[PDB]
């Protein structure tokens, strides 16, 4: 009755977003059901045949923007990455979207807690928000990551996707 699996640390971000860890095959009915259009995907091993046939099968176009899985106090997220991801993410046509790295903790709270900033949250909701998935491997690396991150190039893009007006 009850088998349907949600990948690791899987959530709703917002309308048409959603953030999780590295699917499995085990997921894969799961997200079947989110209809899925893309998935940005933040790292830079390639992606496995099982879930790139998966892709191929469900019509989901894949948006690779691999950023090296650095350890603190060694963490040098690049602001490149994040901003092309954030382009592809303020895109409705690519709506729905699932966003994912290994553990859906550091990369993918980087890009999520800048989308953040976008829709106006104050610094510490955003931080609470990334902490509540990075539990005790939460990183103040990445925090900082987001408090300095500039989105003045995006203040243009109309949000009208989003729950929040
Ligand atoms: O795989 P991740 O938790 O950056």
């Amino acid at each position: 009755e009850l088998h349907l699996i949600p990948p690791l640390n899987f959530s709703m971000v917002d309308n048409g977003i959603f953030r999780s860890g590295f699917p499995d095959s085990a997921n894969f009915s799961f997200l079947q059901t989110l209809g899925l259009r893309s998935i940005i995907y933040l790292c830079p091993e390639p992606y496995p045949e099982s879930n790139l046939q998966f892709l191929k099968s469900n019509g989901i176009r894949l948006f690779q923007f691999g950023i090296e899985g650095n350890k603190e106090p060694f963490v040098n997220i690049p602001d490149h990455k994040i901003r092309m991801a954030l382009k592809v993410l303020l895109d409705e046509k690519n709506h729905p979207v699932l966003i994912h790295c290994k553990r859906g903790k550091h990369r993918t709270g980087c890009l999520v807690g800048c989308l953040r900033k976008l829709q106006k949250w104050c610094l510490t909701s955003i931080f609470d928000e990334y902490q509540r998935f990075a539990a005790a491997k939460a990183r103040v690396s990445d925090q900082r990551f987001m408090e300095i991150f500039d989105v003045s190039s995006f203040s243009h893009i109309p949000m009208s996707f989003s729950c929040s007006i």
